[PDB]
């Protein structure tokens, strides 16, 4: 590798020097021959070894110590002492809170898709380490979601439960987001609610759970502990923010009797800090009106809304050059971002997000040296090249610590 | 190995046999993706390999690999690189490549008609006056009355480096942008600096908001020659609009026929620095890019202003708005005045099916998201949801410099 990479902004010509590269750590999937940037996942039940476990740790301690202006000091060199005696009779280690927290926000602050990222410092982290059971699972969970909602001022967070140990005691939420629809497979081969939704509410109603069985109903939480069976928890429903989307100009816009949830929470990927692995970490920050407005309710295989708006638009749905399509996509995600701010409910619009990320970008790769980000992912799924974020190049690589994907826990559980 | 890509919409799954064919690298490394950079990063002993590469797929596609004609040709260009240090395509050899060169294009959309391409031989040229002759021949033929027809033209290939063919206009038709004095541009603001030859060389500037530029044409070397495209050639759309009839006061148009000339076409290791082709518009081209550029012809403001929207605050999303509505037009004025154009939804509805096809008949289609993905309405185009390998095959088109930056007068 070089050691200058350099990228540019075509619509600036402002052009930006990264070097932050030279800390990579894993494989991106693309080779010199080839490029997997637009794969969603680029590529066993064991864990890591003592010798595989040391240099990853002293690795994240090296950098830790690096950010607090304290590398190579007594300290220091006494934290990497006990954390390599820790590993070497127990085969693992604990954090220490402060790493644990500058571990979670820079797992943000490394999420190369993430386009809401100038906020990674201001990560509020829930330590769940001494959690047991299902039940103080849920417990934490709800505290989570009250404090992340604030009545609609929402402020992100994470909780994160105890660290992977043998790879049998895993805590995992099987929920894919804390807050999601359920989705319901008619006979007649017709979906209700949200078809992405529809595995994990079989499951649901497979472990208990009786379905009211509408259009918008929030699933329950289904939370392991410790490596046992899952276990079923409705939250409180006044813990859930909902949002009815309306429009400023159609009046009919309402009788489409649509809503949403304000705190978008995903809970079902990993984050590694120092080797370890926490396989159960919710968090959440809130939403960029397109998730909503273009994703949730316009892709094919979601909620699928474009024909019935325009409809009641009037529409010339006959040829797809009349645009229909696009027309009713703008005016939907109109509604959502006006239906959220008149409810006094946080939420960024694409271009806002957009404009600082790349402010944000610019700073850190002053600061920092760099910024890894995914073109793919950051450039909104609408209006891509009316966003500054489109004309700008990137550089993407993995940092650690990060999140990560894994696989579905009812793929891998064993039932007791 | 077979390598998979996922529709996550059809959950269609293809397997990629073809990249295991590639040699040239795109960028990329095991640590760090460049998928988004826009440009990353002879002699008889380097060019034989070269040239015997492409002959092999030649014979191959031909299914005659191995014949008697396949190695005397192999032998007839061995010969021939020996007594003059390079060699020249059959005819045949020539569109063959030409065609190939389209096909593994990873940043077209368009390559669904790759094979209905007309090649217009051109390597009999000597002078700029030929070009031009050759230039004016192509856009006729291209144009064919707004019934557009996609063609190449291909110059003499680069032999020592210092008598290279080059159009230096980016492409064979476009409007010429002009530096004012209060600051702000007249024109495209893409081709300030190209405008700012042409007046330097010699040509009038009427200074008016879409002048065709003149053809700026290099001939063996030789410093630039200028040449009037004759007018009744260049065929010319007016923007309107079919719900609002303010629109056509914007004054706005656009000419029919995209035709980029600063190309560099690669075959068999022989370099064609002069290749002008074209095709057909996609509308977001001119609808989104050319347009609402920022750095462009920018008039989302003005057509949101007419359209009396609130644009104090960005969340009223009046851009978004603006923005459909001008690529409305442009569909709708092509349309109606019978010029070929295919919207954002049929291009990469027809990408899709292409791809399928490439990986049924040939194990594979080298395809950059990036670029393939519109510029507008990205996730309800089937692309978005298409995952895509991007590699880079030969016979292929590459970037090269700006000539201005390279000549010696
Ligand atoms: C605070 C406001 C935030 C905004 C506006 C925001 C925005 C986004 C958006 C729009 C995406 C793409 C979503 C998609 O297309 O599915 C994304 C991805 C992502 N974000 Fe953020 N985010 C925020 C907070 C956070 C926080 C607090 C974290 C972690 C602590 C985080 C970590 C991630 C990760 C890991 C991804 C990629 C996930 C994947 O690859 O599937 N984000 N973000
Ligand atoms: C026939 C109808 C065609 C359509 C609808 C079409 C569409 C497109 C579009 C929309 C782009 C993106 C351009 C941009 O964003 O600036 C593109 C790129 C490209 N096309 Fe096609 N195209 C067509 C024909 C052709 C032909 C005839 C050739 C060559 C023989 C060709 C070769 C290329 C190449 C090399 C690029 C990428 C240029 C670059 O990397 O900068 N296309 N095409
Ligand atoms: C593959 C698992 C997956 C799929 C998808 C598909 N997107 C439509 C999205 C996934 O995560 C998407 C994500 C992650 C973190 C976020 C944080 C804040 C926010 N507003 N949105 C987020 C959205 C994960
Ligand atoms: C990187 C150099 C470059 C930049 C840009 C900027 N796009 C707005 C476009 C470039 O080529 C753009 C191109 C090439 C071939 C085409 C063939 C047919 C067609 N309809 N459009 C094309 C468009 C090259
Ligand atoms: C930075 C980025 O690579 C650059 O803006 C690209 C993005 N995608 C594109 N896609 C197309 N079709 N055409 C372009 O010019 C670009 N520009
Ligand atoms: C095939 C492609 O990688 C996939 O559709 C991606 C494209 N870009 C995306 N970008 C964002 N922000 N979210 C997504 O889910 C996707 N999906
Ligand atoms: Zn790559």
């Amino acid at each position: 590798c070089p050691r200058f990479l350099k990228v540019k902004n075509w619509e600036t010509e402002v052009v930006l020097t990264d070097t932050l590269h030279l800390k990579s750590t894993l494989e991106t999937g693309c080779t010199e021959y080839i490029c997997m940037g637009s794969i969603m996942h680029p590529s066993p039940e064991d864990v890591a070894t003592k010798d595989q476990l040391f240099p990853l740790a002293k690795e994240f301690i090296d950098q830790y110590y690096s950010s607090i202006k304290r590398f190579g000091s007594k300290a220091h060199m006494e934290r990497l002492e006990e954390v390599n005696k820790e590993i070497d009779t127990t085969s693992t280690y604990q954090l220490k809170d402060t790493e644990l927290i500058y571990g979670a926000k820079h797992a943000w602050r490394n999420a190369s898709r993430c386009v809401g990222r100038i906020q990674w410092s201001k990560l509020q982290v829930f330590d769940a380490r001494d959690c047991t059971t299902a039940h103080g699972m849920f417990n934490y969970i709800c505290n989570h979601v009250k404090y992340a909602t604030n009545k609609g001022n929402l402020r992100s967070a994470i909780t994160i439960f105890p660290q992977r140990t043998d790879g049998k005691h895993d805590f995992r939420v099987w929920n894919s987001q804390l807050i999601r629809y359920a989705g319901y497979k008619q006979p007649d081969g017709s979906t209700l609610g949200d078809p992405a939704n529809v595995q994990f509410t079989e499951i649901c109603i497979q472990q208990g759970w009786k379905p009211p069985r509408g259009r918008f109903d929030v699933l329950p939480l289904l939370l392991q502990a410790n490596g046992n069976d899952p276990e079923l928890f409705q939250i409180p429903p006044e813990l859930v923010l909902e949002v009815p989307i309306r429009h400023p100009k159609f009046e009919w816009f309402k009788d489409l009797g649509l809503k949403w949830y304000g705190l978008p929470a995903v809970s079902n990927m990993l984050l590694e800090i120092g080797g370890l692995e926490f396989s159960a970490c919710p968090f959440s920050g809130w939403y960029m009106g397109t998730e909503i407005g273009v994703r949730d309710y316009c892709d094919n295989s979601r909620y699928n809304i474009l024909e019935e708006v325009a409809k009641k638009m009037n529409l010339d749905m006959r040829k797809t050059s009349s645009l229909w399509k696009d027309q009713a996509l703008v005016e939907i995600n109109i509604a959502v971002l006006y239906s959220f701010q008149s409810d006094k409910v946080t939420i960024v619009d694409h271009h806002s997000a957009t404009e600082s990320f790349i402010k944000h970008m610019e700073n850190e790769y002053r600061c920092r040296g760099g910024c890894p980000a995914d073109w793919v992912w950051i450039v909104p799924p609408m209006s891509g090249s009316i966003t500054p974020v489109f004309h700008q190049e990137m550089l993407n690589y993995r940092l650690t610590p990060s999140f990560e994907y894994q696989p579905d826990p009812w793929n891998t559980h064993v039932w007791k």
